[PDB]
């Protein structure tokens, strides 16, 4: 048996799978769990896969690129996605996190697929929240958006944040992508004194990419190594992956060159 | 109409194709080459996709790594496979370029898929030899393999090297494939005092791994900026993606400690 | 390289070809011819296949079927199609025959697909119309449909049927489809006395099914050995094949026992 | 999700299926069932596609193409196959059967596949037996062999026959593998006084064709219309798919001609 992603409208993938252990549809989403020689599990959470064997990869790199880079986290916010496991990433910090999504169902049925699924929900510094408006209101210290925002979703986020304030948010893969990339950079640029793109570093298997956004915050000459190696249990970020996920080849710096706001 | 790439026994990658430009076939090789109307020309040789408006990267990739951080080429040699395109950029350099390849039909049949396809073939410098044999004896300042070597390839290619040689290979991907990387790293540790793993940032389309390796020679330690910032026509290599090759996840440099020599 | 065809929305074709041959893309049409291993040459012609190696199989079914069970054959009608083989076949017989098709690009695009290209349309009793409108009009003898036409296509085309008349559509498989075929032969009904399912034997190969309808002819009683013995250079009919063409299981026998006009 | 069936080694069909319910393997069987929204449940027995749904008709063609061609049915036998189904009909007459499969595993994994199972083996004439060896010695009044024999196993069933005897068995489609059908049949020829090819009709999902074979019963000569009207709760088998399964095409009634005794 198989099943196949559209990673591009010319190019798709074909994955065997052994089984389907899995299926809720909800009235906005859709999730199905697949049983992986390669991977595990695969998770295809309305058109994007999840890969059981590598939940550690995205967790790490989000989390530690925000948490090593901010001298204080108090105060986190996730919109936009079901990733508890970038939560259980982030509470290696002393930070309380705010998880806002409106399909608890879909969410819920991820029970088994995240490793660290209980350890995150039953945390004390851990609040889930159907919608914004069911949070005590508040500025954050770092801010993810698990799906490529829109000029609003990003103006909305944006006067959320605190002076200090970083967002880390999702787009696609710069190489692959490079005029979805320009557009999610122009329009980071737009509220954001600090713009950059990145990838995850070896993480071959996905067209995805990701912008490191702020006010005032650099991510490599704010990068704080001894946060980074105080990390405990971490299996893929440390200093070289950090910085690697920023390096962009010749052209592709010439092509990003001033929507890139370093 | 589709053709398939099998990155994978359980994964396959699906390219869209207009029309099948070429097909042609040896006693140990076949080639064929299509027309895609994103990646530009598409060959398949022995089920290995090269894409023709992509074929700068790992060309100034594998030949410049080399080139800066070298002192000076004056004699590589090059073996395994139809990469006239590695040779083009080598030829940046003052070199002579000894090329090993028995296929004369197949290399031959790359004629209008290489753009740089006469320039090479007509260097001067450029020595295309059946086999090894047939060639002068001599020793190299540098020597690449297109395929993944077993220890008596490595072996026997070692010793036509000059003291302060590089020997750069091809492996597996590393995150898919680390037990392959694994073993191709101990194969080289075992004669090499420096051997360290790379890959082709921001190139997700290719499952594929090189090593560099060498008597003394260091990529990074090694590395001038000076040869690297004279390459003002070449369109993916720089110092940022010199360096962010080397990165590996902190797993991946613990499993691979061992084996790695810097 | 391959391409693929869905049969049914849980079922599709894989076919692997070894080129493309021919592209012409209408204002209504779309042709892609390709070449095939098993079948020859492939013709993909708006979401429906034609197979260059069984041009004969329908060609001879309904061109036959036709004229081995009408007295007199003089004047035939053909539209909605690009079928010249058809043509081919009815030739065999002393009659005329009116080709109603707009689109002149796709169809002169069929010049090698098929065998009798030139020897029917230079067929001094073959004449060619873009529409109706640039045909005399009068009643004919046999009018065939290439695509399931609807209850207005059905009126239409039954008035223009001679008292003795017989006509011949397109519908989908009796049983892999058997409520589409069950709403083809309703609308044949309302309008015909005689309308009866059938398809090619040993045509394993199409989700495809046909209806012989008349005012008072009936294709097995009124079926004529001696015209079909005298046919010439025939591979596939017969009296054999022309019987058991309309052979119908237990079960769709009292599915479209009401629907079946015999 | 996704499964496939090869019918060709240049064609496939691909079915969407809904779940995996069954994976059983043997030493010489792996046997794979999956939910269908359409078919059912299809079973994927050593790549060969079985559909839940559809039985029926391959066992009630089988079973009573014999049952009706013969005076009497006292013993029959059964071998190469799990075709508990073809029994089941088959015990619509009082006669005893004799099935010879070593793979007990696999065709106990059936028990939920075949709606008739438990009926069929806890039949008082219903036989298993691992091999032919553990038999009683005794003549058959109809043999059947659910795999294409070889010369030399047809050589051994056909001895185990009565002189009034019939030997059913498998063989490729015609349409698609004349030659392989040319080959069955002369290879029955060799014995045999009777031997005529046989599909089975508006059955367009199989690449499967058949053989009635025999010292002097005549497939369509003894046919007893009384025995086929007997048959109320049949739901395809009928005497116009009977008769209808022996049709050829014009070109294969010819070049079959030399094998095929009638």
């Amino acid at each position: 048996m198989w099943i196949t992603q559209e990673i591009t409208p010319y190019l798709r993938k074909e994955y065997t799978i052994e089984a389907k252990l899995l299926d809720v549809r909800s009235e906005h989403n859709i999730l199905e769990i697949f049983k992986s020689k390669d991977f595990g599990e695969i998770a295809m959470l309305n058109r994007q896969l999840l890969f059981k064997n590598f939940l550690h990869i995205e967790s790490e790199l989000l989390a530690h690129m925000g948490g090593c880079t901010k001298k204080e986290l108090k105060e986190v916010l996730i919109v936009d996605g079901f990733d508890l496991e970038l939560a259980h990433q982030l509470f290696k910090y002393d930070t309380h996190i705010d998880f806002v999504q409106a399909d608890e169902k879909i969410l819920d049925s991820f029970i088994s697929f995240f490793p660290h699924f209980h350890e995150v929900k039953n945390n004390k510094n851990f609040t889930h929240a159907k919608q914004l408006l069911d949070l005590d209101i508040k500025k954050y210290d770092l801010i993810f958006c698990l799906q490529e925002p829109d000029i609003h979703r990003i103006d909305g986020l944006k006067r959320m944040l605190k002076e200090d304030g970083v967002f880390i948010s999702v787009a696609k893969h710069p190489l692959l992508e490079h005029v979805s990339m320009q557009n999610a950079l122009k329009n980071m640029g737009g509220v954001f004194s600090v713009a950059m793109p990145f990838v995850a570093p070896l993480r071959i298997l996905s067209n995805k990419g990701y912008i490191y956004a702020s006010f005032k915050t650099h991510p490599l000459k704010d990068l704080m190594t001894p946060k980074i190696e105080a990390l405990t249990s971490v299996r893929y970020y440390n200093e070289d992956i950090h910085r690697a996920a920023f390096a962009l080849p010749k052209n592709l710096q010439e092509v990003f060159k001033d929507n890139i706001k370093s």
